C-alpha cells in the first residue's frame, strides 16, 4: 500500500537533491526505485519459513525514525540507499546510533541480495566505523554485489556524506541464496 | 527518570524467569542491573562530542519494540543482555530482523565497554548469524571483554535461546576508549 520510500517534509535538502538525481537515473540509466512497505509480509512471493512492521519502518512518524529510499541497478547488481537517521535513532546525543547504521546496511544488503540473486538470510555482517553520523543528515550508502558463489552472495558497502568528505563506515555482508523447492499440489 | 529495563506485561515467561535469576545474582554475586533510560543524554558524565531517544528505546509501546535488560559483572568484565524483539522489529514475517539483533548487540557492547573501560565509539562489529529469532521470544546475549589493549576494548558475544539448543548469532566488537581531556576552567 503506502510506499514510505517517497519524499516527505522531513527530508533534508541534500537527500531531496540526490533523490531527484536518482529518479532521473530511473528514466535513462536502467535504475529502479524500490518501494518500501510497512512490512515484508506478502512482499516476498513464495517464501517458506521454519500489528507487525519491518524493523526499518518501525517508526512511522515522519522524520523521527529511518528515512530512506533504495535505488537498484539490475544490470550492474548495485544499489544506493539514501538514509537520513532521525532523532529516535540516537546513540550519543546528536548522533545516530551505530546500530541504526548496521540495521540500515543489513536492510539494504537484504533487498539488494534478494533482487540480484534471491539471497535473504544474512550469514555475516562485518562493519568498520569511521565517523559518527549527525542526526537528520544524509548518509549515502553504495552497495555492490562482488560475487555469487556456493549459493552465497557477497556484498560490500561504503556509507559516506554526499560530498564524500566524510566516510561513516565500510562494511561487507554475505547472504544465503534461498532454496527453490518443488512441492506437489496440495 | 523511567527505567525501561524493568519487567512489564509483555515479557515472556522465560525472560521473566531469567530476569529473576539475575536479580538474585545482584544480591549475592556482585552483578548489577543497568538502568535503561529513554536516551543517553545526561547519562554519560563529561562527554564531549565533535524529542530524542536512544535507538534501542525508539519504541516506547510495551512489547512492540526492543524489550531488554542488561546485567553487568564489574569484576569479571562480562554482561548478559536479556532481549525480546517485538513485532515492530520484524524481518521476514514472524522473525526478528537481523539488523535488530545487530543493534541490540552494539548497544550491549557499548554499555559493557563503557563500564569496563570507558569505551564508547564502535570501531568494528562482526556478526555471524546462525538462526532466525522468532518474534516475542527470549534471546540471551552473553558478552565478555576479552582484552583491553592500545586504547581499545575487544569484546565477544554469543546470542542464544535460554536452553542453549538454539544459537542465533556470534559476534565480536572493538570499541575505542574515550580520551580524558584536562581543560582549564571556563
Amino acid at each position: 500500500l503506502k510506499d514510505y520510500a517517497l519524499p516527505n517534509a522531513s527530508w533534508c535538502s541534500d537527500m531531496l537533491s540526490l533523490y531527484q538525481e536518482f529518479l532521473e537515473k530511473t528514466k535513462s540509466s536502467g535504475w529502479i526505485k524500490l518501494p518500501s512497505f510497512k512490512s515484508n509480509r506478502d512482499h516476498i512471493r513464495g517464501l517458506k519459513l521454519p500489528d507487525c512492521r519491518i524493523f526499518t519502518r518501525c517508526i512511522q512518524v515522519e522524520g523521527q525514525g529511518f528515512e530512506y529510499v533504495i535505488f537498484f541497478q539490475p544490470t550492474q547488481k548495485k544499489s544506493v540507499c539514501l538514509f537520513q537517521p532521525g532523532s529516535y535513532l540516537e546513540g550519543p546525543p546528536g548522533f545516530a546510533h551505530g546500530g541504526s547504521l548496521a540495521a540500515m546496511m543489513d536492510e539494504t544488503f537484504s533487498k539488494t541480495a534478494f533482487l540480484a540473486g534471491e539471497g535473504l538470510f544474512t550469514l555475516s555482517l562485518n562493519i568498520r566505523f569511521k565517523n559518527l553520523i549527525p542526526v537528520d543528515s544524509l548518509v549515502v550508502m553504495d552497495v555492490e554485489v562482488d560475487k555469487i558463489e556456493d549459493q552465497k552472495l557477497y556484498m560490500s558497502c561504503i556509507a559516506h556524506s554526499r560530498d564524500q568528505q566524510t566516510v561513516y563506515a565500510k562494511s561487507s555482508g554475505v547472504f544465503l541464496q534461498l532454496q527453490l523447492e518443488e512441492e506437489s499440489p496440495q
